[PDB]
């Protein structure tokens, strides 16, 4: 069985460093803003099941937002990626959240990364304010993560395997 995820997201936050990271365990200091949606697999292990990520990486650039339907629409679970040290990223997180709740399938699974934790003094949103987002949201789940480090990121989607 395979978990079709979307990657969504401001640009520049870590979409693509988090999936490349889980995916191929690549990061680039220097990762290329996304032009197309890419596509990116990784077959994983549940209590024993296996499992195929089929993961659809965004471009975050709001000259790209409405193609993001054609990734969205078969999902079944979407990682929205907002970046812990740009406070604004996590607004456009929350317009991302109730965009899906809008069109999306009801039964999508959303689960929300706060990115680049290992930008230690640079954070500007809180791990109580991402969190309480995913509360007011009803969520799947919260992390905090980074790409750069690998901290958090195979755990984010295990967790989301779990819910699918
Ligand atoms: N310090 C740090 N830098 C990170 C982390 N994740 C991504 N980056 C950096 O942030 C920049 C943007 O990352 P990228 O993955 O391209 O972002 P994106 O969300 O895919 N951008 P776009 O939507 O334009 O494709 C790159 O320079 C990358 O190295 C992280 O966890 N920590
Ligand atoms: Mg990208």
């Amino acid at each position: 069985t395979s978990a079709k995820i979307v990657m969504l997201g401001e640009s520049g936050a870590g979409k693509s460093s988090i999936a490349l990271r889980f995916t191929r365990n690549e990061f680039l200091a220097n990762q290329e803003t996304t032009i197309g949606a890419a596509f990116l697999s990784k077959t994983v292990m549940i209590d024993g099941r296996a499992l195929k990520y089929e993961i659809w990486d965004t471009a975050g650039l709001e000259r790209f937002r409405s193609l993001a339907p054609i990734y969205y629409r078969g999902a079944s679970g979407a990682l929205v990626v907002y970046d812990i040290t740009n406070s604004e990223s996590l607004k456009k997180a929350q317009t991302w959240i109730k965009e899906l709740r809008a069109n999306a399938d009801p039964s999508l699974i959303i689960v929300l990364v706060g990115n680049k934790k290992d930008l230690g003094s640079l954070r500007q949103v809180s791990f109580e304010d991402g969190q309480r987002l995913a509360a007011e949201e009803q969520l799947a789940a919260f992390y905090e993560a980074s790409a750069k480090d690998n901290n958090n990121v195979e755990q984010v989607f295990l967790d989301l395997a779990a819910k699918l």
